């Protein structure tokens, strides 16, 4: 197996260089902790890994990967932000002990062969125009699960539909790791942290507040109910300049094929100039708020 | 959080998949490598070949699962070969949320008994993957007579990173050399006789071969034409991997043919020239 060096930032490419560590570490009586990005780390992610870093005897794992397989288009790969230097001096500054950076190649020797196909929840919300993007997203996941077999696995909540396709991966495939959502960090503010934050121009960065703000109001209208949740965070997004509203949804917290109850997950995606924006917020419906 | 009860050199029986992950995990745990023999049930000699090459690791636990993918007798063979561990889930164990997330398998899926079947080898694939995360073994043994099946799974396991070796296990057969199946019993004495061309027609273009593919294949095709009532499906040697077969080298010829109602699949190892 490769040198793992305790108290310090160890940084392997190689899958089977990770999955030997891991394997030896967890034997060792080290719990695993996965934190898997597409790397340009943000207070974000440095949540992900202080949540990890919680979990009493952890040693944690950040994958930096960006996953060409959830990419449509477009230059929609080639644009997406890589800054891995400052990735691993923030993981050093945060005590991470692994880094796992692999090449596309080493991830995808055979190129696309076999793949996860999502259920049904994937063709809705942010699959409905892209129709193999979360296949994209369940297949990578699966495959680095798989690698670094780690004891939980921690995401943002702000894709919460990729969260919540991820929870159904590890129950159809009886995969042994608990996922751990944690929640979005915000700007001052209320704006979700994202890497696609940095796209918006001083004016659309005033804007773009209007999604926090909408979801936040909308969950205190909600003792009037659904109707007015809704239409408090329609009203908001209304009066913002610019923001051009994709879909605004309340679900139930698994997204559905359920009626809301009292308990909801409400989601909103829009654009500002070329950038897409999503944000979602627990609601109680009611007598539940 | 108790181990469910584990009587070592006994038959254990578990339907639940926590009770067999349990079991498996805590039997890792103290030095033995587990075994894994999928089966639909109904076990006949090709699955008790199975058995015995996972038995004979040294360390092993074996476990069979037996799972009909959507009697007391095959317990009692697996009691006879010394099997620790069988697992009997029902469909709502192993489907508890209904048909979801699943496992597309790639192109190769699509070819040779992907034509009347496209969906069969998710199917497969999805409840072997689920197998394996249950179960966790070292080791998974498979008959090597689903020749194409075998291939996509090896595909699976290396497509997803799986910690687990694949084992194929040559193909058990009659007397006569038909390759063993759970059909083999529908076919009426006439079928019966005339399914032997199947692997004659292997068998003779394997020794064909060291005058070349085309000898091969006109060898096991004048075989399957001296057979009446067999419909010969395909006739394709491919390398080892089922892509297209090298100038020279290893490969596999495959065959599949329909005799009255029953399909009948076989195959083997092809060395060319
Ligand atoms: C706890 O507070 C937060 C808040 C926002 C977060 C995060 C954490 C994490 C992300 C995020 O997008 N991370 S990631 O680009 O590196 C990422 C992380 C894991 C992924 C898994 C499958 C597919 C895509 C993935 C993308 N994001 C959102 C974003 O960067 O747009
Ligand atoms: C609803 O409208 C569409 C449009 C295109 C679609 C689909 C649906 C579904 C697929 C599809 O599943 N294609 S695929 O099985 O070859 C596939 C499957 C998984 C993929 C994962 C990451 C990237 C690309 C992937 C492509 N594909 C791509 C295709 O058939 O080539
Ligand atoms: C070592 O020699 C042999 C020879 C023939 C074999 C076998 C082994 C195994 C089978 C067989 O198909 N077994 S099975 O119906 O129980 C079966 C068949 C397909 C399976 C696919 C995924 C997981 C489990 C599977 C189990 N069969 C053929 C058959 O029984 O139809």
């Amino acid at each position: 197996i490769p040198a793992f060096h305790p108290g310090e930032l160890n940084v392997y490419s190689a899958p089977g260089d990770v999955a030997d560590v891991s394997r030896a570490l967890r034997l060792t009586g080290r719990r695993v902790m996965l934190v898997p990005t597409m790397g340009a780390l943000h207070e974000g992610h440095l949540a992900l890994v202080r949540a990890a870093k919680r979990v009493p005897g952890s040693v944690v794992v950040v994958s930096i990967f960006v996953n060409p397989m959830q990419f449509g288009a477009g230059g929609d790969l080639d644009a997406y932000p890589r800054t891995p230097d400052d990735d691993l001096a923030q993981l050093r500054a945060e005590g991470v002990e692994i880094a796992f950076t692999p090449t596309t190649a080493a991830m995808y020797p055979d190129g696309l062969r076999t793949t996860v196909q999502p259920g049904p929840l994937a063709a809705e919300l942010e699959g409905g125009p892209r129709p193999t993007h979360f296949a994209g997203v369940l297949t990578v996941v699966l495959k680095l699960l798989q690698i670094v077999r780690p004891d939980r696995v921690f995401f943002g909540e702000k894709d919460y539909q990729q969260l919540v396709l991820i929870r159904q991966l590890v129950a159809d495939f009886n995969l042994d790791v608990a996922v751990v959502g944690v929640p979005t960090v915000r700007e001052a503010d209320g704006l979700a942290m994202s890497s696609r934050n940095r796209y918006l121009d001083p004016a659309q960065r005033a804007a773009a507040v209007a999604l926090s703000a909408a979801l936040t109001a909308a969950a205190h209208a909600a003792t009037a109910g659904a109707q007015a949740a809704l239409d408090a965070a329609r009203a908001v997004l209304d009066a913002a300049p610019g923001v051009a509203v994709d879909y605004l949804e309340l679900r139930d917290i698994g997204l559905g094929p359920m009626p809301l109850n009292g308990s909801g997950r409400l989601l909103v995606a829009a654009r500002l100039g070329t950038t897409r924006l999503l944000d979602n917020i627990a609601i109680e419906i009611g007598t539940f708020a």
